[PDB]
């Protein structure tokens, strides 16, 4: 015979305090950008990205994160 | 016979205090960018990225992180 | 017969205090960037990145991190 | 008595030939430009120029130049 | 008595030939430019120039020059 | 009495020939430029020049040059 008891406990806390947030600046790609092409052969798929792309500014007033996994597995 | 008891306990705290956040600057790619191409042959896939791409500014007023895994596994 | 008890405990604390955060500057790629290509053959996959790419500014008011693993495993 | 004769002569020529003119490029000021000021006192006249100013491109298909002066003076 | 005769002569030629002019590039100021000022006192005149200024590209298809002065001066 | 005769002669030729002119590059100021000032006193005139200024590219297809002076003078 088998007896399995799984009764974990958690009273934990994750916390922050901040007095103020501000005066934050992000300026990607201020210079001039220039592209020239002549006499090219492509016999297969092409992708191109030119300029100011995919840039992020992220300013959360907290931004705390908790991750928890439980995983019983049996035969 | 088999008798298994799994009863872990957790009272943790994760904590921060900050008096103020600010005057933060990010400026990628201020210089000029220039590309010239002539007489090229491609017989297979091409990808190209030219300029100011994928840059991140990230300013959390806390940003604490707790990660936990439990993993019982039996036969 | 087999009789197993697993009962760990945790009363830990992870903590920080800061009087203020600021006057932080990041400026990648102020110089000029220039590329010329003539008479090339490619029989194979190509990727190209030219400019200011993938740069990060990261300024957490806390940024504490806790990682924990439990792993009982049986036969 | 006075007898003065001034009778200069000139049969001279200035000449050019060019087979073609072209593919000329001028790109002043491709980089980013940035100016910040705090707590300044001025008790007299000020001038300021900021940016891309007073630049010239000049492509004459000839541009030959002859200057001549005759300057008699007497008492 | 005074006799003066001034009768100079000139049959000169100035000449050029060029097979072609081209593929000429001028790129001043590709790098980033940055200026910060705090706590300054001025009690007299100020001039300031910041950036890309006064640049020249000059491509004459000849550009030949002749200068000539005649300057008799009597008493 | 005085008898002055001034009769110089000139049959000069000044000449050039060129097969072609090209592929000429002038690229000043590729590096980043940066200026910071704090706590200065000026009781006198000020001038400032910061950046890429006064640059010249000059490509004549000839550029031949003749200068001449005649100066008779009396008492």
């Amino acid at each position: 015979s088998v007896q399995i008891v799984y009764k974990p406990v958690d009273l934990s806390k994750v916390t922050s305090k901040c007095g103020s947030l501000g005066n934050i600046h992000h300026k990607p790609g201020g210079g001039q950008v220039e592209v020239k092409s002549e006499k090219l052969d492509f016999k297969d798929r092409v992708q191109s990205k030119i300029g100011s792309l995919d840039n992020i500014t992220h300013v959360p007033g907290g931004g705390n994160k908790k991750i928890e996994t439980h995983k019983l597995t049996f035969r």
